[PDB]
């Protein structure tokens, strides 16, 4: 099977070099990005993360709930592009399927 959870790791590697501000509306703001797989708030995200592709890939992901609920930390559309990009990095390092139709999916309710 596909390592999602090393592809989401390569996906937040990548979003939080480019963003870094990004982090601070995380439970593990100001955590260095060489620590995080040793942070619990990490391992929590990154699990939930894993899962949403999985659901997404399996076809029962809520895309506009995902999307309701960004809204809800205030991130939107600008954010979510950037996370497109650092995605599609993260599955191609990895030989993973592209999830840019998943990603759309969630940015058409944005
Ligand atoms: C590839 C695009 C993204 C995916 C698949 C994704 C996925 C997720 C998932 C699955 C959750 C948990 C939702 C829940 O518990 O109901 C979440 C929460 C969150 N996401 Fe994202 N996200 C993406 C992009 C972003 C970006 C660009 C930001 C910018 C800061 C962001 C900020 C957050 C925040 C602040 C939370 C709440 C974390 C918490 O509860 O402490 N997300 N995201």
């Amino acid at each position: 099977m596909v390592n999602w959870a090393a592809v989401v790791d390569d996906f937040y590697q990548e979003l939080f070099k480019a963003h870094p501000e990004y982090q601070n509306k995380f439970g593990f703001k100001g955590v260095a990005l060489g620590s995080l797989k040793g942070n619990a708030a990490y391992k929590t995200q990154a699990g939930k993360t894993v899962d949403y592709i999985n659901a997404a890939i399996g076809g029962s992901a809520d895309a506009a709930g995902l999307a309701s609920r960004h809204k809800g930390r205030n991130v939107g559309s600008a954010e979510f592009h950037n996370a497109k990009a650092c995605l599609a990095k993260a599955c191609s390092a990895h030989g993973a399927p592209d999830l840019g139709h998943a990603i759309d999916d969630i940015l058409s309710h944005l």
